[PDB]
């Protein structure tokens, strides 16, 4: 029993469609499967007000950089979701990729057949296809999660998670006009932070329910003249080479200097300039020791904090938005268009819901431990189940009928962030130990799929039909990803990222759900392994 397809690719976001294009371009049989109507993933699903890149548009647009759609015109330095969706669409045209996809179809299970070295893939609990290789491009941040919060279904008004905003026939979102409504927004991650200022322009009243402020910096978006766009296009080969060489694939790189290498007065001048220029420079061009040295982090934390107080006129309000939990740049930093100034409006109220938690949602509004709020509308900007989440929702079974869920219970275990022992011929793209959290995913995802294609090509060419990490390679990779991660300041910030298992005999295993070496050093490890005939995989 031999498989119908060389590969199934799950997902039609930017990673999936590109992976599918490469496999077919290499002369192989691929089937792509997508739950939504059409291409885009993130940019198909997220139609909330303010949705917009945090990556420079020309940097994220790997399909333009690579010469698949070089003629592409960006209208803004940080494109909005609608523009991003037209981008993914136009690229799906050039790649002629849609004819390889089933849409409106959800993978519900995937079972590795040991005797036949193949994957049985189940579609909406009915049809079953077979493939040599299973490749998930299921997304690091798809799979919305609701707040665990009592009474959700009683609200008598309109109610959404931010990733499921209803639209008109044209694709444009509806119920965007809040004129004369009282609006609740729960959550202040990068999603809430984009919505709240747009909500505030039309809402009669606006309540923001914040469990934990983030460090947010100004985005500094503006339009992109045709002249500048032509200029960028002309230097695409330089820009590409440059983003392939930085640690995050953003067009920034760390200052060579330590924080304490300049006076206090020089830091401030330096911080002041980056703060004012657009994009992630303030975070990504910082001092080399920004995420490794408590004191060097406090310099910048102190500085952004001072900026929050300058921008928010009310001092009690302003201190509630300054975080005390965590170091700056310890999470993907949300960037904003007039976020703080919004709280100077008369119709906008910040509700600290850590000191006074929500009890329940009510037919009339929301109820906290010390107040009630009549609300006409509620927006759940409460985030996603990250990296591993979209995989958990598929019943994935490997050798010996073992659940991926159970294999990764003590935390994700991979080789190269790409395969897992127990799960042969299975590739996880922009999953764990891969670096997604701080990546320009447009670029990182792209390069990861090219590497997977090269390994698939190698096997076809050698007539191999079996690949799986050795236990030793996977142990060494996984331990090493953790060691590097323990050396930065992210370790005591987000301890939920670390899973710690004191087994029953006394042994202690530590895994992080997050890779933090640079992309270049990652890709270098992958090429050393690829060239040395995939040293670390059993290949047969
Ligand atoms: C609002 C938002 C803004 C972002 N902005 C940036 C940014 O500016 N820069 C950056 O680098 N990153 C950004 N990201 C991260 C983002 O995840 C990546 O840029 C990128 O879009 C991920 O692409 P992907 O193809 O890997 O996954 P996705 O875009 O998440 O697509 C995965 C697809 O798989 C589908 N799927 C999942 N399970 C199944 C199944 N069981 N069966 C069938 N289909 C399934 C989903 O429907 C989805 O379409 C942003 C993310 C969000 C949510
Ligand atoms: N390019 C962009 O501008 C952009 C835009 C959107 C998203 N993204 C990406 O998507 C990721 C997720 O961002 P997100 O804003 O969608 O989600 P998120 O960052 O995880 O934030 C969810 C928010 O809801 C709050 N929340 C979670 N559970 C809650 C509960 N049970 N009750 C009340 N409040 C709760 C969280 O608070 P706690 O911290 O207390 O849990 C948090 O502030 C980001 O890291 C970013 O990488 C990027």
């Amino acid at each position: 029993k031999s498989p119908a397809l060389d590969a199934v690719v799950i997902g039609a976001g930017v990673t999936g469609i590109y992976q599918a294009f490469l496999i077919n371009q290499a002369g192989m049989k691929v089937l792509g499967i997508e739950a939504g109507e059409d291409v885009g993933g993130t940019w198909y699903w997220n139609r909330y007000p303010g949705c917009r890149l945090d990556t420079e548009s020309y940097a994220y647009g790997y399909f333009a950089l690579k010469g698949i759609i070089p003629e592409w015109e960006w209208s803004e330095n940080f494109a909005s979701q609608p523009e991003m969706l037209r981008y993914v669409n136009r690229a799906a045209d050039a790649m002629d990729v849609r004819k390889h996809y089933r849409f409106n179809t959800r993978v519900t299970a995937a079972r590795y057949v040991e005797n036949d070295r193949l994957w049985e893939v189940t579609l909406d609990n009915e049809e079953v296809v077979t493939c040599r290789f299973l490749i998930s491009a299921t997304g690091p941040l798809s799979a919305s999660r609701m707040p665990d919060i009592k009474g959700i279904d009683s609200f008598k008004g309109e109610s959404f998670h931010s990733s499921r905003w209803p639209t008109d026939a044209e694709g444009a979102p509806k119920g965007v006009d809040f004129t004369g409504k009282r609006v609740g927004v729960i959550g202040t991650g990068a999603t809430g932070v984009q919505i709240i200022p747009i909500a505030a322009e039309t809402a009669k009243e606006l309540y923001v329910f914040q469990r934990t402020p983030n460090w947010c910096t100004p985005l500094g978006n503006s339009p992109m003249s045709k002249e500048k766009m032509d200029s960028l296009r002309n230097r695409y080969p330089t820009i590409l080479e440059y983003v392939k060489s930085t640690d995050t694939a953003f067009p920034y790189h760390r200052d060579p200097r330590k924080g304490t290498d300049v006076s206090e007065s020089e830091r401030d001048a330096f911080f002041e300039e980056l703060y004012r220029q657009p994009g992630y420079g303030i975070w990504l061009s910082g001092f080399r020791d920004l995420l490794l040295n408590k004191e060097s982090n406090k310099f910048l934390a102190d500085f952004v904090a001072k900026k929050i107080r300058q921008r928010v006129k009310d001092p009690v309000v302003a201190e509630k938005l300054i975080p005390k939990d965590h170091p700056f740049g310890a999470k993907r930093v949300p960037m904003e268009t007039n976020y703080y100034e919004t709280y100077n409006r008369d119709n906008v109220h910040l509700v600290d819901i850590r000191e006074a938690p929500i009890q329940e949602v009510t037919p009339e509004g929301i109820k906290t431990a010390d107040a009630a709020y009549d609300l006409d509308v509620i927006i759940y900007a409460t985030g996603f189940d990250a990296v591993t989440g979209s995989l958990d929702r598929i019943d994935i079974r490997g050798k010996d009928n073992v659940r991926l869920i159970d294999a990764w219970a003590e935390g994700p275990s991979t080789y190269l962030g790409l395969q897992a022992r127990g799960f042969p011929n299975f590739f996880t793209l922009v999953g764990p130990h891969n670096g997604s959290t701080f990546c320009n995913v447009g670029v990182c995802g792209g390069l990861q799929a090219e590497w997977v294609l090269r390994m698939i090509s190698y096997m076809k060419d050698n007539g191999f039909t079996y690949s799986e990490p050795t236990q030793a390679a996977e142990n060494r990779w996984t331990e090493e990803v953790y060691a590097d991660f323990s050396r930065t300041l992210l370790a005591e910030a987000n301890a939920w990222w670390v899973k710690t298992t004191t087994k029953p005999d006394g042994s202690v295993v530590r895994r992080t759900l997050v890779h933090v070496s640079g992309g270049p050093e990652y890709r270098k490890r992958c090429e050393q392994v690829a060239y040395n005939n995939y040293n670390g995989f059993e290949l047969a």
